């Protein structure tokens, strides 16, 4: 089956952020609106922003999870490619198997579906830092877009859900993610590909 993607506020206002990190050719990680599309290099830091309008209850999580985009390769468990699953990058917790990592945050859980098969990783909900406006997650994307026998050049999507305590939906947020050598150029390209379209 296809975890859902469609976009959820919920009871508690949830909806993703994301920094404005511009299109220089050095940049590590880039989101563009117009695309709903997140470009990052490989395993670098992607701060991902988690607002709510309202207070959700204590225990409350959030998990991740890639799927890809095109109808045709749905179905297909979107996990690392056969070099990287091999290369010995642990961190300690996350399975060398799954391509969306939480960076530093000892309480994440990584979950292989019992049924599904699918990955993903959830971290507790919480409060943002005392001065702060939005709390932020820090991932990671452990191949390239491009990676033989993984990805292979088809686009996917993370989806971030907003759960309660027994893994009940509470909302759901989604975006696009190429990972690249050069998301700063990717980014402009495809921004350009857009507005000729
Ligand atoms: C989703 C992260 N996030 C927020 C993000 C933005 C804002 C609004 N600021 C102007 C408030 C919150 C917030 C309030 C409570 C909790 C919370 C309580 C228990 C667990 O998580 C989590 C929260
Ligand atoms: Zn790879």
């Amino acid at each position: 089956s296809v975890p859902s993607q469609k976009t959820y506020q919920g009871s508690y206002g949830f909806r993703l952020g994301f920094l404005h990190s511009g299109t220089a050719k050095s940049v590590t990680c880039t989101y563009s609106p117009a695309l709903n599309k997140l470009f990052c290099q490989l395993a670098k830091t992607c701060p991902v922003q988690l607002w709510v309008d309202s207070t959700p209850p204590p225990g409350t999580r959030v998990r991740a999870m890639a799927i890809y985009k095109q109808s045709q390769h749905m179905t297909e468990v979107v996990r690392r490619c056969p070099h990287h699953e091999r290369c010995s990058d642990s961190d300690g917790l996350a399975p060398p198997q799954h391509l969306i990592r939480v960076e530093g945050n000892l309480r994440a859980e990584y979950l292989d579906d019992r049924n599904t098969f699918r990955h993903s990783v959830v971290v507790p909900c919480e409060p943002p830092e005392v001065g702060s406006d939005c709390t932020t997650i820090h991932y990671n994307y452990m191949c390239y877009s491009s990676c033989m026998g993984g990805m292979n050049r088809r686009p996917i999507l993370t989806i971030i859900t907003l759960e309660d305590s027994s893994g009940n939906l509470l909302g759901r947020d989604s975006f696009e993610v190429r990972v690249c050598a050069c998301p700063g150029r990717d980014r402009r390209t495809e921004e350009e590909n857009l507005r000729k379209k």
